[PDB]
């Protein structure tokens, strides 16, 4: 006879667990996660931000990046997330307990991370990694401010509840940079209507793609980069083919319309 | 070149994981788990007591047995555990959202069921699972009693710090049985001695193999079945072969003392 | 010299303190808090839901109502809230303690509730009551059943960011009585523009008073009684002069727009 | 007819909440709390710890005498407990608002600092205080390092479950000098014997009298200085007076004899 099925790990394509030297965005700001995973490391006079950290694995890989670039772990202040599943809120409990920093998030985040990702809404607990507890929650519009760079978070809920765009100036070549990075506006085999623990999916998606639509823009980041057509392997000329947040948020749209067509025929 | 390894899952023997019907250990008690892994039901006139409910994924399993025992999900009060380990705390979180059952659980393995066993002091990460919450905490040789039966508290602290013996009476052909479900002994892959993690590792151990030998004790159960030389898939000679509580843990500390001495030779 | 001051209770009106027996609403729903602090008992014939508790010293009271309305501790199955200041989530935690009761919540309702009100976003630490935890995260728009009776989540943020009314449809003469428990809709003391802890408040209330004016509602209650002109000590002419929630949300958004003209102008 | 009583605020003597400047105590530790609750601050070249803050209104008054020693809000890396009562862990959550300090503690003390003091196993929930989470779980005789100065848990329960005396090595004169900040070894209107929220009281007192005895002690310092025959508005001679350890646990454990023959008699 037969055995329960075994549990099952949450394996990725191999890039996104491909570790890469830092790649520099703006004067502060670095890429320091994986080939496929953003990780953005954000340098201060006053301490470093860490804007998500990819899969679990990848803890020491960020720890070694943020020491070439001159961040001791007692210099890591703050993390800030995208969203809290595995992919990129990964190491945060571990980064937590070997460095300084402290996890600043809204509530929908907070609450996700705190369960390890397990409960997903759509995924169930196909996706769990060590939890981890914030210590700050943020609402909608707030600003964090750390060694005078200021971060300002933008709710843009449907991939998670907690979804969360973050924005902040930086210089390049004299000359402001405003930097968004733009969570997932995907919805991977996500049931869009009708569903139980997620009613107001559409209306939230809907308004999500507005927001994004909208944000301060000089340069779009996201998660995962090739949703914004950046690709880290490519050196000096890594974020040359990247969307502006309209086009963004238009084939974000585009796509979800689609879905819901398929949905409906399916 | 190398991509970071994927995450691996805890897999465990297919005897762990292999469904069994309600095996009766006593008028109010059965194992309702799998052949190897312990989760017994304890039956009363004012609801039911799970202790432990082994792998994650055992969940429906072991709401398909309360069923066949007369317990709906609302029956269901009260959640007991050995220790918080995957394969023994790992359905807890799901159990709690599909029934009315609290869990009750010492200060040690409250903190561990809440992080999903995540940051263990020996298996790091290696062996997480969806965190819970418990609802009340227990002291050393705190009672907690259901339906009129009586289940009392004790420590014995060494596989995790929150290791936790329950006992309490039954009845078998009207003679009361005292009933010790006794956590594991073991310490597998262990380092003994000058553990920074658990430097009084070896004193928990001693004085629990003596927590143990004194415990009231007519029939012995235990997390793992083998541990106490049980075999749930013999029928009605499943328990004929098993432990004294005495044997149990000489047996243990016999075994300690040889890994304490490979140790000091490795 | 000076020592810092002693720490200051939070003192309430006398009638928010004064017990009343159970006031019948409608078929399966009782008033069973207090003169000025609304809590509803709902009893279905699978349990019993009680949507708030009032102020924490209210635990034994409720408990004494429950019983003479014949639930007994293990028959409350869900607790609900409107929003998690002290008098209204007061006795949660106790309730917790001493029932079968689990707590469903929004997000930010949970995240508030387990800091025991305390780091409110306008009030500091001047209204901390016992932290509780939440067994269930909901969404908004989605519906708790409990023994047939639906209760519908509406989100409307403002006096707290977790504020929600719930809907459920009762019984009355042989006809369908929607009742609706609708939030306070009050900004008592608050900064509202440029709150840099809640910077979306304004357009936040806004949306909350065309969420209360739109609800399915033939008889509105409130966490305070007088703000829906109820009296529960009026007896059988309790509810006689009970607002719409039309007239609900349009007294609020006026009073609210009379607050903002007299912040701009203080 | 007669309210429920108004809630009752946790009142203290005014010289526990009198502020008093830094007094040095050794190199590198200093009290920096009130006349009559003691909270140390221990500098470092690599940051600060402080053990144990005082009630919750002293948090700006420990920040104040923190800046007054260098000891900026980002400098302050750690906090340490006694144990987690108002009036030693009070300010505790504020603290982690405001500076970078995260707070290790063992689980008992966890547990109850993360439900803010409520549900205290003797005094209810009439000493609550705003709840905190704990960012690192230590274990009996697990040492915690900063800057080079080492800190080590003796966990002594009976006070609290969590009880624990912290020790380091400070220098004094180019002496090296054994600081014992050993924890409350009172027990104010405790039920002793046969306390079914804690059954094994008694032992518990009676072996942290002796690990308080034996700790590593050329200077004692406790939670209330008082109880250690310390004077801090007494400026040069504030530690003349004060008792060794072995006095300390003498004291306690004759003064606890006495309790217990009382209790016998009432
Ligand atoms: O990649 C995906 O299709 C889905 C399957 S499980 C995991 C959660 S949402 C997305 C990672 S952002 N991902
Ligand atoms: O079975 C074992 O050897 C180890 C490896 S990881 C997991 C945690 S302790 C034991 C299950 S009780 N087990
Ligand atoms: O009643 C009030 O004015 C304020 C002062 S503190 C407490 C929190 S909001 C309202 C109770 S709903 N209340
Ligand atoms: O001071 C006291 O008698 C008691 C009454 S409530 C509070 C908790 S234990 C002690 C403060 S350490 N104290
Ligand atoms: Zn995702
Ligand atoms: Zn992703
Ligand atoms: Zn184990
Ligand atoms: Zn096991
Ligand atoms: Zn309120
Ligand atoms: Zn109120
Ligand atoms: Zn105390
Ligand atoms: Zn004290």
């Amino acid at each position: 006879e037969v055995p329960l099925p075994q549990l099952r790990a949450y394996t990725v394509d191999a890039s996104w667990l491909q570790p890469m030297a830092p790649l520099q965005i703006a004067d502060h700001t670095w890429q320091i996660g994986t080939e496929d995973l953003t990780a953005l490391l954000v340098q201060t006079p006053d301490g470093a931000v860490l804007l998500d950290g990819g899969m679990p694995q990848m803890a020491s890989h960020l720890l070694d990046n943020m020491k070439a670039r001159g961040v001791t772990p007692r210099d890591l202040r703050l993390i800030l997330l995208s969203h809290a599943h595995a992919d990129h809120a990964g190491p945060v409990a571990e980064l937590k307990r070997r460095t300084g920093a402290k996890v600043a998030a809204n509530a929908e985040s907070a609450v996700l991370l705190a369960r390890g990702g397990s409960d997903d809404l759509h995924f169930g607990d196909g996706i769990t990694y060590p939890p981890a507890n914030a210590d700050r929650i943020v609402m909608d519009g707030e600003v964090i401010t750390v060694g005078g760079i200021v971060f300002t978070a933008h709710f843009m809920a449907g991939h998670t509840p907690g979804s969360t765009a973050w924005t902040w100036t930086d210089t390049r070549n004299g000359k402001p940079v405003r930097i968004a990075y733009a969570d997932s506006l995907s919805a991977p085999g996500y049931q869009l209507q009708g569903n139980p623990r997620y009613p107001h999916l559409i209306e939230d998606y809907r308004r999500s793609f507005a927001t994004v639509r909208a944000l301060p823009c000089d340069v779009l980041l996201t998660p995962h980069p090739g949703a914004s057509n950046w690709d880290y392997a490519a050196g000096a000329r890594a974020g040359a083919k990247a969307l502006t947040c309209k086009a963004y948020a238009d084939a974000a749209e585009q796509k979800f319309d689609g879905q819901l067509a398929k949905e409906t025929a399916g």
